[PDB]
C-alpha cells in the first residue's frame, strides 16, 4: 500500500504545516500537524477542556463506531517549546492520504498548554519519530508509520515541504518526479528516539564549505534551524546590523536586509537554504526588526534541523531496519 496527502501552512511565514486525516467512522477529517520529532498521535477532542478549544476541530470519539477506550492508558506530553498536553486513549481507523491504519493509538486531550489553544488551525499531532518516545502509559503505542510499515510497498515515507505554498507527505513509496539530481543517504542514530544524524558541515552564502560534524535532528514540527552558537554567529555577521536580542529571544535582524543562503552538507552532497526561506518577519506587527530563521542551540541540549532546513529539499524517512535519512535538492 502507500498513502499521499498534501500539507500545506498554517500562515503567511510557514510558522508550522498541517495535513487533513480521517479518524473514525464516519470519518471525522482533523488537520494535524505531522512531527518527526515526537512520537504520540494527539487529538483535539470532545473530553478538551472547554475552556481550551478556540476554534480547532475536534474528534468525537462517541460518535465513531469503530473507536474504542483504551482502557486505563492515558498520556502526557511536553515539547521543546514549552508548551504540552495529557489526556486519555482510545483506538480507532486512522487514515492519511488513502493509506489506513486499524487499531491505531489515538490520544484524546483532556488538557492542552495556551499555545496550542491560541492556534486555531492545529487539530493535534501526528508523531513520526521512534516509537519509543511515545508517551502513552502503561503500554507504550505504536506511531502511525510503525503501524503502517509492513503494510507499505516500500518502508519509507517523505517529507516535501513548500516555501510559502503546499507540499506533500508520501508513505510507501519515493516520487523520482519530485526532486532533482540523486538522493543522497546519511546513518541515522536512534539512541534518543529521533531521526538523528550528522551533517557534514556548512557555507554562508557564497562562502567557502567549512566541513565539520554537526549532529542533529531531522523534525518537521520544529519552525527554525537550530545549529552551534559558532555556526549562527558566523551566518548573521554576513547580515549588516543582525544581532542576538536577549529580550526578544533569539537573532534579529533589520527588514531592509537582503540574508544570504545557507548550505548544508549532507556526505559529499549540498543543501541550499536561500536567503528568503531564513525570513521570519517583523517581530512584532509593524516593526522593521525581523526575525531570524537560523538561531543557536545552546540553550535546547541538541541540534535541529527544522523546517527551514527541510523545505529546502527531499527528505526521505528509511524505516528500514538500520533507519537512514535521504536528502535531495528539489
Amino acid at each position: 500500500s502507500t498513502g499521499s496527502a498534501t500539507t500545506t501552512p498554517i500562515d503567511s511565514l510557514d510558522d508550522a504545516y498541517i495535513t487533513p486525516v480521517q479518524i473514525g467512522t464516519p470519518a471525522q477529517t482533523l488537520n494535524l500537524d505531522f512531527d518527526t520529532g515526537s512520537s504520540d498521535l494527539w487529538v483535539f477532542s470532545s473530553e478538551t477542556t472547554a475552556s481550551e478549544v478556540d476554534g480547532q476541530t475536534i474528534y468525537t470519539p462517541s460518535k465513531s463506531t469503530t473507536a474504542k477506550l483504551l482502557s486505563g492508558a492515558t498520556w502526557s506530553i511536553s515539547y521543546g517549546d514549552g508548551s504540552s498536553s495529557s489526556g486519555d486513549v482510545y483506538t480507532d481507523t486512522v487514515s492519511v492520504g488513502g493509506l489506513t491504519v486499524t487499531g491505531q493509538a489515538v490520544e484524546s486531550a483532556k488538557k492542552v498548554s495556551s499555545s496550542f489553544t491560541e492556534d486555531s488551525t492545529i487539530d493535534g499531532l501526528l508523531g513520526l519519530a521512534f516509537s519509543t518516545l511515545n508517551t502513552v502509559s502503561p503500554t507504550q503505542q505504536k506511531t502511525f508509520f510503525d503501524n503502517a510499515k509492513a503494510s507499505l510497498d516500500s518502508p519509507v515515507f517523505t517529507a516535501d515541504l513548500g516555501y510559502h505554498a503546499p507540499g506533500t507527505y508520501n508513505f510507501g513509496f519515493i516520487d523520482t518526479t519530485a526532486y532533482t539530481g540523486s538522493i543522497t543517504y546519511t546513518a541515522v542514530s536512534t539512541k534518543q528516539g529521533f531521526w538523528e544524524w550528522t551533517s557534514t558541515g556548512y557555507a554562508v552564502g557564497s562562502g567557502t564549505f567549512k566541513s565539520t560534524s554537526i549532529d542533529g535532528i531531522a523534525d518537521t514540527g520544529t519552525t527554525l534551524l537550530y545549529l552551534p552558537a559558532t555556526v549562527v554567529s558566523a551566518y548573521w555577521a554576513q547580515v549588516s546590523g543582525a544581532k542576538s536580542s536577549s529580550s526578544v529571544g533569539g537573532y534579529v535582524f533589520p527588514c531592509s536586509a537582503t540574508l544570504p543562503s545557507f548550505t548544508f552538507g549532507v556526505g559529499s552532497a549540498r543543501i541550499v537554504i536561500p536567503g528568503d526561506y531564513i525570513d521570519f518577519g517583523p517581530i512584532s506587527t509593524g516593526s522593521s526588526s525581523c526575525f531570524g530563521g537560523i538561531q543557536s542551540s545552546a540553550g535546547i541540549g541538541i541540534n535541529i534541523f527544522g523546517d527551514v532546513a527541510l523545505k529546502a529539499a527531499f527528505v526521505v524517512f528509511n524505516g528500514a531496519t538500520t533507519p537512514t535519512l535521504g536528502f535531495a535538492s528539489k
